[PDB]
């Protein structure tokens, strides 16, 4: 599979810039859409924030001071929503919006292990400024008319996986940070895999989820990758699950009846 370089290629966006160089990378944004089916920015320093949140994550892994007392099914949940907390085996974390403002005792796993949790809440909230604003180029790329995102960040997570097929996110978008490892490849509107050089870079890569393919009634396919020789971490960003869905259809805004948490059922 070819290596696709994007280091000094893709637009670069400054960790306190983010909002007008987004704005100014906007065209190639869309033409990354347009062209190869995912997004891509250079982000200088994000490198070095997510290396330390992985190795903190990798560390806790091996902890018992331990991770999977803040399993998921011992750690409260909203009562509409997904599922954060850790799951253990390869194994991995999901740190929604709601557990990083502590909705109460959901944020215990980052009171336990804070230095984990600080680097969490910082790369958090960073992809999730990142991920709210190509959500808006994909938006101007649809018909007038089309509603906003509304992205949550209550119930956007930040997944965080310490040991690891042809897959799509089901949410609205992703946000793949830069892996310890390469491996990560995508496929393109050909049918053909690249493999993207993002492994200890500035190099961040926005995904197409499903949500997204029905609110744009099939126009952008999903940015459907996998992974093949280790710590990874991706945003999934959802609206809120208690919306009604809408559709954009042949230029049309159409308010369906079901609700985004039906679309996941
Ligand atoms: O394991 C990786 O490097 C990335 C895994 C993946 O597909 C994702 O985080 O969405
Ligand atoms: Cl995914
Ligand atoms: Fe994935």
């Amino acid at each position: 599979v070819p290596l696709m370089e994007l280091s000094g290629r893709a637009p670069v966006v400054r960790l306190h810039d983010i909002e007008a160089d987004m704005a100014a990378a906007t065209d190639a944004i869309r033409s990354q859409l347009t062209g190869w089916g995912f997004m891509a920015a250079e982000v200088p320093g994000i490198g070095e924030r997510v290396e330390a949140m992985m190795n903190e994550f990798a560390a806790a892994c091996r902890a018992t001071g331990s991770l999977s007392d803040y399993a998921y099914d011992v750690v409260p949940q909203l009562a509409v929503g997904g599922t954060h907390g850790f799951f253990p085996y390869k194994e991995f974390i999901h740190v929604s919006g709601a557990m990083i403002g502590d909705q109460p005792g959901a944020g215990d796993v980052l009171r336990a292990f804070p230095a984990f949790g600080t680097r969490a809440a910082e790369v958090f909230d960073i992809a999730f400024r990142l991920i709210s604003l190509f959500g808006e180029v994909v938006r101007g790329m649809m018909p007038p008319g089309t509603p906003e995102l509304d992205l949550s960040h209550d119930a956007t997570n930040l997944r965080v996986i310490h040991y690891r097929h042809e897959h799509s996110g089901i949410q609205m978008l992703g946000l793949q940070l830069p892996p310890s490892d390469q491996g990560l490849q995508y496929v393109l509107h050909d049918g053909t895999w690249v493999e993207p050089v993002i492994a200890g870079t500035d190099v961040v890569l926005c995904n197409i989820g499903r949500m997204l393919t029905s609110a744009s009634d099939g126009r952008f396919r999903p940015s459907t990758h996998r992974v093949h020789k280790r710590l990874s971490s991706v945003l999934f960003a959802y609206p809120q699950h208690k919306a009604r869905q809408w559709k954009m259809v042949d230029g049309e805004l159409m308010s369906l009846n079901a609700t985004w948490g039906d679309f996941i059922d």
